[PDB]
């Protein structure tokens, strides 16, 4: 009776009105209603169901005012609740393709982290519903953009660079602590709040640790400029690494924040996937690159194996670096500090800092093509 109330648990009131409404939308074919027992059941069920399908958070009680970020499996829209009248970004997820691609459960961890971290660091979720067709995960806006549009509109000077990187840090440090690795850290996961502050967004490549702080994974995940060579090399067999992984990330992206393009840029993915392989010698920095000693020793000491990675040691050796010696802010205050680029919000909708942008077939017997997703409804 306390799971029944534990918003955690997986036989809580929503995973149990979750698993109700998933039986009849798999039912609820005049095939299958042949079955006097199913038929026995969706006569008594059905219209309680709809009337309960009305009662819930819908995507309908959301006004769609543009659509802010796209996915492999779906968009990112920028909402406005109509009988609260508050914003948010909501996050689409596609049922058919999530099964179609036999992708179907990425998405627990990205909804547990955003709806438990309680993190300053992490982007929190109020709201995961679902229909027929589409996961929601209703998150809080994040109105200053992502850093690849940052990015696009300045030429971030090393001050700036320190900030965002120490930021970063904390905010990996942070979703390490839960017991996480991020597996896909990039600017595009990187967001800016009302007052310029970094928040990590997508959760969808998160896998929990070991009681060695190690996983086991055979797949290799995440993005192909910012993947490193211990997870690259894991899609042959048994690969075994620990959260040191996400540091090379913050490499990538200190080289492509001071340098301008990703240290592994190549005309194929093919290419890319050899140059991160050979990384001791295509890492190479442009000749007028003009980037401190310091920057290019910290982004090398990133860019390395994961045996000699800083990091693999955790977090203090990191914070340390001369790199990030500054007058503007402390590891232990750095979001109650000024950030580089404060946002000049026009509206609560304002989406300034964002650049513009098939159905299940009825089934002849049971599929339940519903059921992977029951239990994703919260609060
Ligand atoms: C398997 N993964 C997928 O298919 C997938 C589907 C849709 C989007 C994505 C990646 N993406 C992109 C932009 C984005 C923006 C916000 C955001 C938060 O606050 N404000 C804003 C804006 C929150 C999350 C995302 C995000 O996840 C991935």
């Amino acid at each position: 009776e306390a799971l029944i109330r534990d918003p955690r648990s997986p036989i809580n009131v929503e995973s149990l009105l979750d698993g109700l409404n998933s039986l009849v939308l798999d039912l609820d074919f005049p095939a299958l209603r042949k079955n006097k027992n199913i038929d026995n059941f969706l006569n008594r069920y059905e219209k309680i169901v709809k009337k309960i399908r009305g009662l819930q958070m819908k995507a309908e009680d959301y006004d769609v005012v543009k659509v802010i970020g796209r996915g492999a499996f779906g968009e990112v829209q920028l909402v406005r609740h109509k009988a609260s009248q508050k914003v948010y970004a909501m996050k689409l997820l596609s049922k058919f393709e999530m099964i179609k691609r036999s992708d179907s459960a990425f998405f627990w961890e990205e909804r547990d982290i955003m709806a438990f971290a309680n993190s300053p660091w992490v982007v929190q979720l109020f709201y995961a519903f679902q229909d027929d067709r589409y996961l929601y995960m209703v998150m809080e806006y994040m109105p200053g953009g992502d850093l690849v549009n940052l990015m696009s509109n300045y030429d971030v000077p090393e001050k700036w660079a320190k900030f965002y990187t120490a930021e970063v840090v904390l905010a990996l440090d942070a979703i390490h602590s839960m017991g996480l690795i991020h597996r896909d850290v990039k600017p595009d996961n990187m967001l800016l709040d009302k007052h310029g502050h970094l928040k990590l967004a997508d959760f969808g490549t998160c896998m929990k640790m070991d009681e060695t702080g190690m996983v086991h994974c055979d797949t290799a995940v995440g993005t192909p400029d910012y993947i490193s060579p211990e997870v690259l090399k894991s899609q042959g067999g048994d690969g075994f690494y620990g959260r040191e992984c996400d540091w090379w990330s913050v490499g990538v992206f200190l080289y492509e924040m001071l340098v301008g393009d990703t240290p592994f840029y190549a005309d194929s993915l093919v290419g890319t996937y050899s140059k991160i392989m050979d990384h001791k010698n295509s890492l190479c920095f442009p000749e007028d690159a003009e980037i401190s000693k310091h920057a290019k020793n910290l982004i090398c000491a990133f860019l390395t194996d994961r045996e000699v990675r800083l990091g693999r040691n955790g977090v203090e050796e990191i914070r340390q670096h001369p790199f990030f010696k500054n007058d503007q802010w402390h590891w232990d205050n750095i979001r109650e500090t000024a950030a580089p680029v404060v946002p000049e919000l026009s509206s609560d909708i304002d989406s300034s800092n964002f650049d513009d942008i098939e159905t299940f077939p009825i089934p002849k017997a049971f599929v339940g093509n519903q059921l992977p997703f029951i239990g994703f409804t919260y609060y």
